[PDB]
């Protein structure tokens, strides 16, 4: 069975003070073997984070580049992601996609290069709601999926991969996707797998929810049968937090 | 008069060891007392480099956003570069601009933004070959120019403003600017300063040249009336960088 995956995506917030309240209360919460953590905090906290903070909580970089070093200013490698004692990165989220410009290859490209550096990513994929309107939720997600796909070239690497559906009009409007429009999202994400990546993948490959995801609602959404977690941003720097990691919890 | 500044733009360039072993030679090297040294890591060093250099030489973010928080996955606001001890950002740099796309207003937002949060700010332009060689080398510098200094409203904001010219064809390509070009350029920024901004900035600004800068090249142009220093790029992570931060002696 799929481990369960919470991950929280802190965005550009942080600070000593704000980041050392919050990862108390992250280090004092109980997680069970049966769920998976993660948070990611701004570049500059990386480092100081994963030193004090305990192994079994996963720390990732928001973003990275696609490329070990180079002239490229402002721009960090999973290379240095390593190099700091971090293993995971986010790549391809909404806002990277869409305020910034990043398109679908440049994400492609930037999810190969961090498999290869050992990393594990979290894949963001979504459709904005006019999108939607339009009925090409699956076209949309299916494009951004195959572009990166079409990188990954062998089963194993697949492992480290966990895919994140957000639907663009869901991130941080406070308008999350109903149960039956996530599970019907997932599901066919699920069968693309099944259809296009290596035998096995579609089972072993964990598709997380993220877009206004709270403890009010993590439950209902956690119940959905291909819904293996959430990509939580504005709830991951409260306290509701470790209540969302056990959504599986009655 | 205008002390001397010297900055390294490390790009996308750096690990424990290799920061190690260049903060050292920087450490133990000494610069005269009118000289301003500056280094720029990125930015998962920033907070443990700030930490142990000694406070004289500035640690400068080389990028950030434009506001101090918000739903800006993979950003970092001049507030957080301020919490971990850092006082200045690059800002406009050409890699910014030419590869990641940021408008000249982008930038302009930027440099508002971090000087009105107390950082102190490279701002980069520069020209293209094209631009160059289309005799649109004023122009374009202006135009960048021109949309920071819209935002600035302070002789005070400009005190905290380094300006970086930098032409596109001299960065990483092995092709500096002759000491008579970059001259050029400086020479007819400070005089768009004397017009466009309050009075005394022009003469109080630094103006430093960025672009192939090494240390067979730098005193020459570091002798040229209006060049105020250097940023260095692929330099700057050599020993020789402490030798260009000497480009006036
Ligand atoms: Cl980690
Ligand atoms: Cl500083
Ligand atoms: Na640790
Ligand atoms: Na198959
Ligand atoms: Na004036």
């Amino acid at each position: 069975s799929r481990k369960f995956f919470v991950g929280g995506n802190w965005k550009m917030n942080g600070s000593r003070d704000d980041n050392d309240k919050l990862l108390k209360l992250l280090s004092e919460a109980h997680f069970d073997d049966n769920t998976e953590v993660l948070i990611a905090p701004p570049s500059v906290f990386l480092h100081e984070i994963r030193k004090s903070l305990k192994k079994e909580i996963h720390v990732a970089a928001q973003n990275c580049y696609k490329v070990s070093k180079g002239a490229f200013t402002g721009e960090i490698s999973p290379a240095m992601i390593r190099d700091i004692g971090c293993d995971w990165v986010i790549l391809g989220h909404s806002e990277r996609r869409n305020i910034f410009g990043e398109s679908d290859e440049l994400i492609a490209e930037k999810v190969q290069h961090a498999l290869a550096e050992g990393l594990s990513v979290i894949a963001c994929i979504g459709e904005t709601l006019s999108e939607r309107e339009s009925n090409k939720t699956e076209e949309v997600c299916v494009r951004q999926l195959k572009a990166i796909a079409n990188k990954i070239k062998s089963a194993d690497e697949w492992k480290r991969v966990v895919v994140a559906y957000e639907p663009v009009w869901a991130i941080g409007t406070g308008k999350v996707a109903t149960p039956q429009q996530a599970q019907e999202v997932h599901n066919f994400l699920r069968k693309w797998f099944k259809t296009n990546a290596p035998n096995g993948v579609d089972e072993k490959i964990r598709i997380i929810y993220g877009g206004s995801v709270t403890a009010a609602n993590c439950k209902e959404l956690a119940q959905q049968h291909d819904v293996d977690g959430f990509l939580v941003g504005g709830a991951s720097l409260k306290p509701e937090f470790t209540e969302i990691c056990k959504a599986r919890q009655r």
